[PDB]
């Protein structure tokens, strides 16, 4: 299974570069549980085949999102189980079995904060209320993780897409881990200035620890909207260090194994911290860094092929383009172009 050795991803005795894309869903938030996987499988499986045929080895795809269909919540906002109809565990295993057929490592992304659509404040309650969060962990997360424990096609668990969509920016805190003054006018909070960092860091710490207690060999990450929240360089503050997660939540193994940056140009221009104008070492971090979302339409003038090559050539650990379902025609060209590169990790894998 995928692991990190001497600071780099390794699979089957070889340093590996993670190349692929974000599905990112078939039916948004309606792909898993309550019979939904078997209904969508005939459309999702061909995406795995196309990705493999193009030379990709990695797929990120989104699971609960904001709790639209999984996990199952009661009317008070506590979690009752992975779903209602009892397909979720089978669905997650079948997802991974399907990926294995195509030699694709899967990175399920549990939650999303890039939009503010949380019907019945279900995600909100998990972030704010420790008892509700514990119910998610005990009734849904641990059963899911246990059911697919050790699966060779599981690349890693991404706890949350873009927490920064709803983090309150420009907020002083005496504790550096919680202070968001460096994020003033960064764009963080676009979906609504809603959360404080102690709450989100507890949310992340507890889930990461639960995963690595249940499946100690699993890897855990989280996808930041922009590395501005994830580096102490560039006049920024890294909120997601081991120290910060442990401080907020207290659970020793609740840390990330690798970091994941998203990077998009704005109005055609890369910002001052952009991964696409820097190199991995510029961030002052000590874990692999995957560039986990990007696309040509917000690529600062680069072609998608230039983008995949850029990531590979600048010390990053992986490259996942955004929205294969809609943009795969173009993005597969970049995936194909880099598939035979070996100097920063080999791409073809066998599961």
């Amino acid at each position: 299974r995928l692991h990190i050795q001497n600071g780099h991803f390794v699979l089957n005795g070889q340093r590996v570069f993670l190349s692929g894309g974000n599905l990112p869903w078939m039916s948004y938030a309606y792909d898993f549980g309550d019979g939904q996987w078997q209904r969508n499988k005939n459309r999702i499986e061909p995406e795995f085949k196309k990705l493999h045929d193009a030379g990709g080895n990695s797929m990120r795809l989104w699971i609960h999102i904001q709790g639209e269909t999984t996990p199952a919540f009661n009317d008070q906002g506590f979690v009752t189980g992975p779903d209602k109809q009892g397909t979720m565990l089978d669905d997650m295993k079948d997802l991974l079995d399907t990926a294995k057929k195509y030699n694709i490592l899967v990175f399920p992304c549990l939650w999303n904060a890039a939009v503010n659509q949380d019907s019945h404040n279900r995600l909100d309650g998990l972030i704010k209320d420790q008892h509700k969060l514990q119910s998610y962990i005990d009734k849904a997360l641990k059963p899911i993780v246990n059911h697919v424990k050790g699966h060779v096609a599981l690349g890693g668990w991404d706890l949350m897409n873009e927490p920064e969509g709803m983090m309150i920016p420009d907020k002083h805190n005496a504790e550096k881990c919680y202070d968001t003054t460096a994020l003033k006018n960064s764009g963080a909070g676009w979906a609504g200035n809603k959360y404080l960092y102690q709450d989100i860091l507890r949310f992340l710490n507890w889930q990461a620890d639960a995963i690595k207690t249940t499946d100690p060999g699993a890897l855990v990450t989280m996808g930041v909207w922009n590395p501005k929240s994830n580096t102490d360089h560039f006049n920024m503050n890294n909120h997601y260090s081991d120290h910060c997660l442990r401080l907020a939540g207290g659970k020793q193994k609740g840390v990330f194994d690798f970091y994941q940056f998203h990077s998009y140009s704005w109005q055609g221009k890369w910002d001052e911290v952009a991964p696409f104008t820097h190199q991995a070492s510029d961030y002052g971090l000590h874990k692999p860094i995957v560039v986990g979302e990007f696309w040509e339409q917000d690529g600062g003038g680069m072609t998608i092929t230039q983008m995949f090559n850029y990531v590979y050539n600048h010390g990053y650990a992986g490259a996942w383009s955004w929205h294969l379902v809609q943009r795969g025609d173009n993005q597969r060209k970049g995936i194909t172009n880099i598939k035979d590169k070996t100097s920063n990790g080999k791409i073809p894998i066998s599961l």
